[PDB]
């Protein structure tokens, strides 16, 4: 089962403004203490780095409102609610990824 994203060598993803993080620092739903950086790392890590919210909800979904509260903290400006960086990208990307030339 191969994916369109050839990622393995990089090992770490870069968040829009949050440096690089690996697939090892991901809170495996359990975790111990969910701190701000810890929570924000989940939403940015799963959505921007690894998988879709389908898997991120089944694995890292914990409580749906809880997950929303992380995104809400990352939103700040909620007029459009779609202009949220992590969500806008996860939404816009589905409509034409790019075009390699």
């Amino acid at each position: 089962m191969m994916f369109l994203r050839k990622v393995e060598g990089p090992r770490s993803v870069t968040l829009p403004d949050g440096s690089i993080m690996t697939r090892a620092d991901l809170p495996p739903a359990n975790t111990r203490r969910w701190v701000a950086s810890r929570k924000i790392a989940v939403v940015r890590g799963v959505i921007y780095g690894l998988i879709t919210l389908a898997e991120a909800k089944q694995t890292y979904g914990l409580s749906d409102e809880e997950f929303n509260s992380w995104v809400s903290a990352l939103a700040e400006h909620g007029k459009d609610a779609l202009k949220v960086t992590a969500l806008k990208k996860y939404r816009q990307l589905l409509e034409h990824h790019h075009h390699h030339h």
